[PDB]
Parts: C-alpha cells; sequence; structure tokens
C-alpha cells in the first residue's frame, strides 16, 4: 500500500514552493521511501517523521524558528538522546536521504522503523540539513537539527 507525500521547501517564513514529492510504500520490511526531488544541496540529508503534521514556523524574541509546528522527531519517552548507532532514542528517526552531486535524489530505500501508512497518517516527514548519526555535541545531529523540506502525510 502507498501514499505520495508532497514535500515543500521551508526556511523561517514557513511553507515555500515544492520541487519533489517522496513516495511512501509500506511492505513487510516497512516504509519504502522513493524520493524524486531536485534543487537540494547535493550531499546527504537526514530523514525524520515528526510528532504533529504541520510544516509551519514559530516566532519568539523578534526571531523565527525554521519550521517546528510539526513537533520534535516523534520523541515520547527516552532521555533526549536520538535513535542511532548505539543506545536508544526517538522512533521518528530514519536513514539518510542521499542526493547526487547535481542536486537530485532518487534512491529507493526502506525504513523498518514503522510498517503501515496508518502509523504516519497524522504526522509530517522532514528532510534534515545533516545526516543523522550523532547526539554527542552540545546541539544534536552535530548541529543538523535544521531542515530544507517538510511534508504532511494525507
Ligand atoms: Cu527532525
Ligand atoms: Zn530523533
Amino acid at each position: 500500500a502507498s501514499e505520495k507525500v508532497g514535500m515543500n521547501l521551508v526556511t523561517a517564513q514557513g511553507v515555500g514552493q515544492s520541487i519533489g514529492t517522496v513516495v511512501i510504500d509500506e511492505t513487510e520490511g516497512g516504509l519504502k521511501f522513493t524520493p524524486h526531488l531536485k534543487a537540494l544541496p547535493p550531499g546527504e540529508h537526514g530523514f525524520h517523521i515528526h510528532a504533529n503534521g504541520s510544516c509551519q514556523p514559530a516566532i519568539k524574541d523578534g526571531q523565527a524558528v525554521a519550521a517546528e509546528a510539526a513537533g520534535g522527531h516523534l520523541d515520547p519517552q527516552n532521555t533526549g538522546k536520538h535513535e542511532g548507532p548505539e543506545g536508544q532514542g526517538h522512533l521518528g528517526d530514519l536513514p539518510v536521504l542521499v542526493v547526487n552531486n547535481d542536486g537530485i535524489a532518487t534512491e529507493p530505500v526502506t525504513a523498518p522503523r514503522l510498517k503501515s501508512l496508518d502509523e504516519v497518517k497524522d504526522k509530517a516527514l522532514m528532510i534534515h540539513v545533516g545526516g543523522d548519526n550523532m547526539s554527542d555535541q552540545p546541539k544534536p545531529l552535530g548541529g543538523g537539527g535544521t531542515r530544507y523540506a517538510c511534508g504532511v502525510i494525507k
């Protein structure tokens, strides 16, 4: 079973344009991700699910949060540490969205972290500025807590 999640760019103003969806397709090895996005910085980008579904910013002390109405990366009970190479953390954490040198991603990959669209039908996807393996600096993901795009599942 499958759902085509339309992701828009986000950058402290809130929802921008789109440049790609990602198709989510559930299987017995979980959520198969197949991206089709252009116009990103042509590296590698962390992939999360977030606690609410809302690609919208917050404003406080004369300054804007990138996009955060979606909540944290689905972080109910833990310590603050992120799910990764050792220990334990949040269940909304997923393998890194590789992009080719020309700024386009297509990699058919899978997250066994969840195994039906019914597990995400109230949430957002989020394409994160860094890849996603660290908790071990005074800010998590090595500072990669920022994001280029978001998409509410519908
Ligand atoms: Cu995130
Ligand atoms: Zn996390």
